[PDB]
């Protein structure tokens, strides 16, 4: 049907926008602290702490799977990366401080991105 393809063309180019956003979010993580899931081999008790782990690699797989149906779902995943980190790691750790910076520096990018989405519908 002509309805699903035009729709697809939106879901597909929502995807296109969010990939752009994601690459900008990740550049705010130069040390690549959030690039990959926390190693369960290196932190075996991790899941006893964090019930919904998240990282940039995992977001990217969902992104390419066209798994984000809107910007809200995407931001939820971004938030998980930051909030997990600020619970698991103490305040005076390179980890915690890295999540604070990412959250602060990320906010303007998400600010823009929210304005583009409602714009192009
Ligand atoms: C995301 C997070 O909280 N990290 C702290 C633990 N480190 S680790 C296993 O020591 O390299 C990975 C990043």
């Amino acid at each position: 049907s002509m309805e699903q393809v035009a729709m697809e063309l939106r879901l597909t180019e929502l995807t296109r926008l969010l990939r752009s956003v994601l690459d900008q979010l990740q550049d705010k993580d130069p040390a690549r602290i959030f690039a990959q899931p926390v190693s369960l081999k290196e932190v075996p008790d991790y899941l006893d702490h964090i019930k919904h782990p998240m990282d940039f690699a995992t977001m990217r797989k969902r992104l390419e799977a066209q798994g984000y149906k809107n910007l809200h779902e995407f931001e939820e995943d971004f938030d998980l990366i930051i909030d997990n980190c600020m619970k698991y790691n103490a305040r005076d750790t390179v980890f915690y401080r890295a999540a604070v910076r990412l959250r602060d520096q990320g906010g303007v990018v998400l600010r823009q991105a929210r304005r583009e989405v409602d714009s192009i519908g």
